[PDB]
């Protein structure tokens, strides 16, 4: 009874990179086993891209070459058995030095984020390889001035849009600030049918993100973080208000991305995503990994020393988990 937008027992899968290959996709979704990946429409980096001072014909035809190759790369999801999520990784204007989205600032780019969305819908409303579309990765508002809408109204706008060309897909929804667990609780169900809510897990970030930006390396997990113990069931707490969510309101839940990073000390980074993965699983929720084959910090093709940039040999245990994982999934069926 509860919306999903597919028909499968579970979505489990990976964020994968702007330029990932369709021999790298056919590879995930029929060794790997995956059913499942989020296609992120980014602008070279995130928080910060030239988006952040591009012009919008500039970033339209950014996203115009973004969204040929998503659409070239569809029939090789299909063929990979792989539902895919369309991310609006990079929004029109960008974001501010603060990582505000310029779409609740401007009026020319709050518009254009709807528009653009129409846009998108028209071009894969018949796609049976799409699963759902996340109408902008991470939210982030900052002051929205007098006459624009703020997140909660905006993506209400734009998914009643979406929704009028498209009768099919899932509208993907994360919470703003930064589609974070905690901001869920700040997010009012939206009044528009076929909606998943969605949530990003990387907490605590000093652990999740140690010796990236200016993190200090050497946080073990479980232990002591931030002063804070953390095991599988403090990342419990951390999802509770997700959780109640999910329950309340009755609706669907998918974690459009979690990691750790690659050269956490010891099997700190194995564990946090098995502890991860077990509770989306008790709770029945959607998953990517992120990522397949981006930046190596978050491969599970590469090992434990940051300073190697070089694949593995072997197998590492964070593979082999995901893979067990992706051995549970039922592959999609196409006409």
């Amino acid at each position: 009874e509860v919306f999903k937008g597919h028909n499968l027992p579970r979505l489990r899968g990976a964020m994968i990179g702007p330029h990932v290959t369709n021999a790298d996709l056919l590879e995930f979704g029929n060794v790997w086993k995956a059913n499942h990946i989020r296609w992120q429409l980014i602008w070279n980096g995130f928080p910060h891209s030239p988006a952040d001072s591009a012009t919008l014909d500039e970033y339209r035809q950014w996203l115009d070459g973004a969204l040929k190759r998503l659409e070239a790369a569809l029939p090789v999801c299909r063929e990979a058995g792989i539902l895919v999520t369309v991310d609006l990784h990079t929004p029109p204007g960008g974001r501010n030095e603060a990582s505000e989205c310029r779409i609740f600032h401007d009026r020319e780019f709050q518009k254009a984020f709807i528009d653009i969305w129409e846009d998108i819908a028209r071009r894969f409303a018949d796609s049976d390889v799409v699963w759902g579309y996340d109408l902008v990765n991470e939210p982030v508002e900052g002051m929205v001035p007098d006459g624009l809408m703020n997140w909660q109204r905006l993506a209400e706008e734009t998914a009643r849009r979406v929704r009028a060309i498209d009768q099919k897909h899932a509208i993907i929804i994360e919470p703003a600030p930064w589609g974070s667990p905690s901001s869920i609780a700040l997010l009012d169900p939206i009044d528009v049918p076929g909606v998943v809510y969605s949530v990003h897990m990387y907490v605590p970030h000093a652990f999740t993100h140690q010796g990236v930006y200016d993190n200090p390396v050497g946080i073990v997990y479980p232990g002591t973080i931030d002063g804070k113990w953390y095991d599988r069931n403090t990342l419990r707490k951390v999802l509770e208000p997700v959780r109640r969510f999910q329950e309340e309101n009755g609706v669907h839940i998918y974690i459009g991305e979690f990691s750790a990073i690659r050269w956490a000390p010891a099997d700190s980074a194995c564990q946090y995503l098995k502890d991860c993965i077990e509770i989306f699983e008790e709770y029945g929720w959607d998953w990517a990994y992120h990522a397949f084959r981006e930046w190596d910090g978050w491969s599970v093709e590469h090992g434990p020393d940051r300073n190697d940039r070089n694949r593995t040999a072997t197998p590492t245990d964070r593979a082999l988990l995901l893979r067990s994982w992706y051995a549970e999934n039922v592959k999609p069926q196409f006409s």
